[PDB]
């Protein structure tokens, strides 16, 4: 449908934008940061979704949509209000009416969430390493996310040519066997000559690209990547 076409075309607008890590991590209070010229895999998806959700004929409306995507119920309240874990990010979008969990309906396979990476490794995050308060807030979030079943598509069940229930513009969250982490990477689904490719911010290519191999191959090539969750904008 048109929503998917628009998600895809807005993602295509980001081709060649440089990959830069940690663009949201300035010192000081957590505030809404907009850096559309330097992205990572998650900020790319957030900007594309925010733009596509914003009716087009507004900087203020774009920012408001970005805020509702990036923060728990759209309320900015410190580092831990940012939806760092993609399971939580998905739940926020489902609860607040702007995402559908497509794998939730279409894939019979499920995995029990076990989320704890950030509190387990606080040295890796500036806003945790010296903030026992933030670490405690993250542990509470982690414990509430963990133990829930979610649906996913195991990577062996994803063909090169995709599946008919995965559509152009869908948001792809790549599941991972890293202990304590649910999702490792994200991008936007793009069928090119019937192959299901990914539009994504690639750290290796140092920019936003159309994948050279199908999503199925991307998954095969990383032993830690176990499958995908498929989400869809609801507008
Ligand atoms: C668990 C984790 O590391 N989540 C980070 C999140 O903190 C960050 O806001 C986002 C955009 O940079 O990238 C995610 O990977
Ligand atoms: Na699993
Ligand atoms: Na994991
Ligand atoms: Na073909």
């Amino acid at each position: 449908g048109q929503g998917g076409k628009d998600m895809l075309s807005n993602g295509i607008k980001y081709l060649d934008v440089p990959y830069v890590a940690h663009t949201l991590e300035a010192d000081g209070p957590e505030e809404l940061v907009i850096n559309c010229d330097e992205v990572d895999c998650t900020t790319l998806v957030e900007y594309v979704l925010a733009e596509t959700l914003t009716p087009k004929l507004s900087e203020s409306a774009f920012a408001d949509n970005l805020q509702k995507i990036r923060y728990r119920d759209g309320k900015i309240d410190g580092y831990t209000s940012r939806l760092h874990y993609i399971a939580d990010w998905i739940n926020n979008g489902v609860r607040n009416g702007f995402l559908q969990d497509v794998t939730g309906a279409m894939s019979p396979d499920t995995e029990r969430l076990s989320i704890s990476y950030m509190s387990s490794h606080p040295q890796l995050y500036k806003q945790l390493a010296n903030s026992p308060e933030n670490v405690a807030k993250m542990k509470k979030i982690e414990q509430s996310l963990s133990g829930k079943e979610v649906h996913y598509l195991p990577k062996a069940k994803l063909p090169a040519d995709g599946l008919p229930w995965i559509k152009d513009g869908d948001i792809i969250a790549i599941t991972t066997n890293t202990p304590g982490l649910d999702v490792a990477h994200m991008g936007i689904a793009f069928y090119a000559d019937n192959k299901l490719l990914l539009v994504h911010a690639s750290s290796t290519d140092k920019k936003v690209v159309v994948s050279k191999v199908p999503l199925s191959q991307m998954l095969k090539d990383n032993n830690k990547w176990t499958g995908i969750r498929v989400l869809r904008m609801k507008k």
